[PDB]
C-alpha cells in the first residue's frame, strides 16, 4: 500500500499508523497489525489503527515516530505488512530454558529498538528471563548489545565516576546527596536514573520535582562538561534504548529480574563511558536481596560484568531492612534530600549511607586517602559545598537554584496513624510501605507518599504518630488508608 | 477528572482513550496509562493516548468501546487513573511457581474480560503458564471461571454433541467433514473453532474461505436450531470471552500452553451447552503430544475436566506424525475438505480419520449400534448426505451453497520441490512444513500453503514432485522456498 504521510498529533506510547478504513480493507490490514513504512532508506515499524481520521491515500504516523526518524509531511511512503520476527523464535528458546547465543540476543535487542517486537513479545521475554534467568555470558552479551544499539556519551573529562543502586528499599533518595558531594570534590559524575519500577519513587521521579530530567545526550554533555555532574533520566535519551522499552514491561509486572537488572544498569554505564562505578545493594527483609550471601553473590556479578566491560566496579552492601530517611514518594523525598544538602543536616540513616557511598567514590577517584573518604564526604556536605554544587546542577537542568525545600508542595489530603499501644518498634515492612505509598498515588502524583516518624528499635508511647499518608486526591488517600489498616506496616511489640 | 465522551472513528484493537494534552498534564496522565471511564453503571478500562484531537474536558473513546458498553456522545464521565491491578500479584505468584487459589484465578479472569489487564500482563500470564503450568485444580478453576465470565448458548435440543481437536498436526481440516456427517445423522452439533495458533490454518481460517464464521449468539441459535449444526469462530461471540483475549498472545508467541488449552476448549464446550464431547489428540513427531502415553495422560485430563463440568468426554488418540491429507493452509484445505464431502472421495488419511471420529460421535449419539459408527459415517459421506448437510450449514452461514471446490482460488505464485534422490519417504517434518506454509503467508493469505504429493513409506524416483508451495505474493513465496531449502522437510532413504 503506497501512501502520503500525514503527521497525527497523538502519543499512544507505541508507533501508531493510522490507515484509511477503505484503504485498510483493500490492503487486508487489520487493527494492531505490524506494518513497515518505508520511502527510501528510511524505515519504521508501526502498529496498525484503522480510522476515518486519515483520508484515502493517506497514512498517519504518531508523533512517537518523529524522534528517532525523519519523515516529512506529505512524503510518499510504502506500507507493507510485516511478518513475525525471527527473534520470537529466540524468545521461545529462552522460554524453554535454553541459553541464548550472542547473535540471538543481538537479534532480540535490535528487534526491540526497531519496534518489530512489541508489548506481547517484550513482556514474554521479560517473563521468561524472570522465571528462567540468564548466565553471565548471556548478561554480558545483553549488556553490550543494549549499549551498542544507542549513542555513546563523549565527555572530555576523565576518569568518569558513577553510582547506581538496585533500589527496592523505600525512600532511597540517597544518591541525590552522593552526586553533588562527589562532584563538589571535583570528580566527574554524570548520573542517570530510571523512574520507579518496584517502588513509589525512582530517583528520576524525585529529581524531577525540582529540575528537568529529560535531556538529549548533547545537552547532557554540555551540562556535565560545565558542572561536572548531572542527575538525569536514563529513559529520556537514546542511551540503551532497548532498556527503556524493557523497563516498561518490568514496571507493569512489578518485577526486576536480576540478569535484566544487571544488563540495564551496566549498559547505561558503558554507554556513558563510566570507568569507576559504585553499586549499592540494599539488603534485608522486604527487598530484592534478602540475605548477605545473596548480596555478595550479586556483588560478584556486578564486579565480573564490569570487568568484561572494562569497568572498575566496587560494591557496597547496605542495610535495606527499612526505609531510608523519613520519606517515601517524590516530593517528600525531594524535600528531604534538598534540605539535608542545604542545611547539611538530616536523618542519620540517609546521611550516613550517603557519606559512606560518596566516600568510597572519593577514594576511588583519588581525591581522598585510604580510609578518609567518608569523613571527607561529611566535610563537603557540612560545609555546604555539596549544596553549592547541587545548585549548579539544578540551574543547568532548568531548575531554580534559589528553591526553598520546605516550600515544595506535598499531598493535600492527609491521614496519620498513631501507635495503638506503648512499646518499641520491632519491624517496618518495606513492601507494605511501598504499596501504601503507591496507593496514595506515587509516583505519578509527586505529592503522594508517606512520612515516617518512627524507625526500628525506637521506643514509642501510645498516641505517638507513626506515619502520615499524603495524597492529592481523597479517593487515593482512602485507598492507601484501607491498605494501611490491612497491612499494619509498623509493628510495635 | 470529569469529562464528556467524544466517539472517534478509530479502531486500534485495544480500548484507546484520547486525552487532551493540557488535561493529561493536569491529571498526571501519560501515554499507555490505564484509565477507568465511569458514568453510572457504565464502566470501561482504556489505554490513554494524549492527543490534540480532543478539547479540554473531552475524552475520546474508540467506537469499539460501544459494543459492550452503552456510552453516548456528550455523556458526562469520570476519568480516573487505574492502579496496577491486584491480579498482577497473582500472575507474579505464578511466575514464582506457586499454585493459584480459586479466588486468585477468578480475579485474573475478571481482570482479563474487564480489559483491566492488557497485552503485557496477559502475555506475561500466558508465558508464565507455558513455563510453569497448571495442576488439575487450577485448570478446573480456570475453565469454570472462563465459562462463567460469558453468556450461555441455549439450544432447544438435546443431547448436544461436540468435537474438538487440539490441533498441531498440519492440514487438519478433518472436523470440517465430521460436523456435516454427524449432523446428517440428525444429531445436534454446534461446533466452534479458533483460528491458527501454532498451525498454518485454524479450522476457522479454513471455513472462512467458503462461509462467514463470525456470528452473534442469537444467530448461532437460529442456525443450529434450523440446520442442526454450525462451523463457527469461537472468538466472535461472548462465550468464555476471556479465552478470545488470551489466544491473541498465544498466536503471537506460537504457543498453546496445555492447562490453558484444556480450559479454553472445555469452557467453550460448556458455554455452548455441549453434553457429549469428542476430543481428538494428534499424536506423534512434530506435534504437541509426542507419544501415546502422553496422549493418554492428556486424555485423562480432558475426561476429568469434562466430569467436573458434567459432560461426557471421549478421546481419540490419532496419528499426528504427518500432515493429514495433502494440503496445508486455508484455501487449499478448504478445497480438499469440500471436495471430499462433495465426491465422497479424498485422501485416505483425511477420510479415514474423519469417518472414525464421526463414528465415535454417532455411537455416543445413539444413532449407531456399538461398533458400526465408522461404517455408518462412511455411508453418510459416500451417499452425499454429509454433503447435503454441509450445503445447509454453508447457506445458513452466508456462503454459496453451490460453490465448486475445484474453483476456489489458490495462490498463483508457486514453486515445486522434487526428489533429490530415489528411495522411500521415511519421514515428514511437521514443524518444518507448518513454518514453510506460514512463510508463504498462511493463514493471512488464504491462498498460501503447501500441496503435499508424498507421504511416509511411499517410494519415490529422483525428480518426482514432493510438494508445491503456493503464495499470493512473490516475496512470501521466496522466503518459503528458502525455509524449505534449509529445512528439507521430506526425508528420503
Ligand atoms: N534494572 C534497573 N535499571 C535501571 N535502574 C534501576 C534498575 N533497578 C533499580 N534501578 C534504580 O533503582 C530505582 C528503581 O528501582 P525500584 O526502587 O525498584 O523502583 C531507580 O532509581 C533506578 O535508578
Ligand atoms: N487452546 C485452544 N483453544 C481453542 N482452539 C484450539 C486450541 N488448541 C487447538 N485448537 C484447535 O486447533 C486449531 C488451532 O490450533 P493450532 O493447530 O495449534 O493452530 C483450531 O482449529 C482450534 O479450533
Amino acid at each position: 500500500m503506497k501512501a502520503k504521510i500525514r503527521i497525527l498529533d497523538m502519543f499512544s506510547g507505541r508507533y501508531t499508523v493510522l490507515i484509511n478504513e477503505e484503504d485498510a480493507k483493500e490492503a487486508k490490514l487489520h487493527p494492531d497489525d505490524l506494518v513497515k513504512i518505508e520511502a527510501g532508506k528510511k524505515a519504521v515499524y508501526g502498529s496498525v489503527a484503522l480510522s476515518n481520521l486519515v483520508g484515502k491515500g493517506e497514512v498517519g504516523i504518531s508523533r512517537d515516530v518523529l524522534d528517532l526518524h525523519n519523515f516529512s509531511e506529505g512524503e510518499t511512503v510504502s506500507v507493507i505488512p510485516a511478518g513475525t520476527p525471527e527473534s520470537v523464535r529466540y524468545i521461545k528458546k529462552k522460554m524453554h530454558g535454553e541459553k541464548l547465543r550472542k547473535v540471538e540476543i543481538e537479534a532480540i535487542v535490535r528487534d526491540i529498538v526497531d519496534r518489530k517486537l512489541r508489548d506481547i513479545e517484550i513482556s514474554s521475554f521479560v517473563t521468561a528471563l524472570e522465571i528462567n534467568g540468564l548466565d553471565m555470558d548471556e548478561i554480558a552479551a545483553l549488556t553490550i548489545a543494549m549499549a551498542e544499539t544507542g549513542d555513546m556519551l563523549d565527555i572530555d573529562r576523565k576518569p568518569i565516576m558513577d553510582v547506581h543502586s538496585i533500589g527496592g528499599v523505600p525512600g532511597n533518595k540517597t544518591n541525590i546527596l552522593v552526586v553533588p558531594i562527589v562532584a563538589a570534590a571535583g570528580l566527574t559524575i554524570p548520573k542517570t536514573s530510571s523512574r520507579a519500577i518496584t517502588s513509589a519513587a525512582g530517583t528520576a521521579d524525585v529529581v524531577e520535582v525540582f529540575a528537568d530530567v529529560s535531556f538529549s545526550l548533547d545537552e547532557i554533555k554540555r551540562i556535565v562538561e560545565k558542572v561536572g555532574a548531572c542527575l538525569v533520566w536514563g529513559g529520556a535519551l537514546n542511551l540503551a534504548p532497548a532498556d527503556d522499552i524493557t523497563i516498561k514491561a518490568e514496571r507493569a509486572l512489578s518485577i526486576d529480574p536480576t540478569g535484566l537488572m544487571l544488563a540495564s544498569i551496566m549498559s547505561k554505564k558503558y554507554a556513558m563511558g563510566s570507568q569507576y562505578v559504585l553499586i549499592d545493594i540494599p539488603t534485608g527483609k522486604g527487598v530484592k536481596v534478602e540475605t548477605v550471601e545473596e548480596a555478595r553473590s550479586l556483588a560478584r556479578d556486578f564486579i565480573e560484568l564490569g570487568k568484561r566491560l572494562g569497568q572498575y566496579v566496587e560494591v557496597a552492601i547496605t542495610y535495606g531492612g527499612q526505609p531510608i530517611g523519613h520519606t517515601v514518594g517524590p516530593a517528600l523525598e525531594a524535600r528531604e534530600a534538598l534540605s539535608a544538602l542545604m542545611t547539611g543536616k538530616g536523618p542519620g540513616s540517609l546521611i550516613e549511607k550517603a557519606t559512606g557511598l560518596a566516600g568510597i567514590l572519593l577514594e576511588m577517584g583519588g581525591v581522598a586517602p585510604a580510609g578518609t573518604g567518608k569523613k571527607m564526604a561529611k566535610e563537603i556536605l557540612e560545609s555546604g559545598k555539596a549544596w553549592e554544587k547541587m545548585k549548579e546542577i539544578i540551574e543547568a537542568q532548568g531548575g531554580d537554584p534559589n528553591i526553598k525545600p520546605e516550600e515544595i508542595p506535598i499531598g493535600d489530603k492527609t491521614y496519620t496513624f498513631t501507635a495503638a499501644t506503648s512499646g518499641y518498634v520491632t519491624a517496618i515492612d518495606n513492601r507494605a510501605i511501598t504499596a501504601i505509598a503507591r496507593a496514595a498515588g506515587a509516583p505519578e502524583d509527586k505529592g503522594a507518599g508517606i512520612e515516617l516518624y518512627v524507625k526500628v528499635g525506637e521506643k514509642v508511647k501510645e498516641g505517638d504518630p507513626l506515619f502520615t499518608i499524603h495524597a492529592e486526591h481523597e479517593a487515593r488517600l482512602d485507598q492507601a488508608i484501607v491498605l494501611a489498616r490491612r497491612t499494619e506496616p509498623i509493628r510495635i511489640e
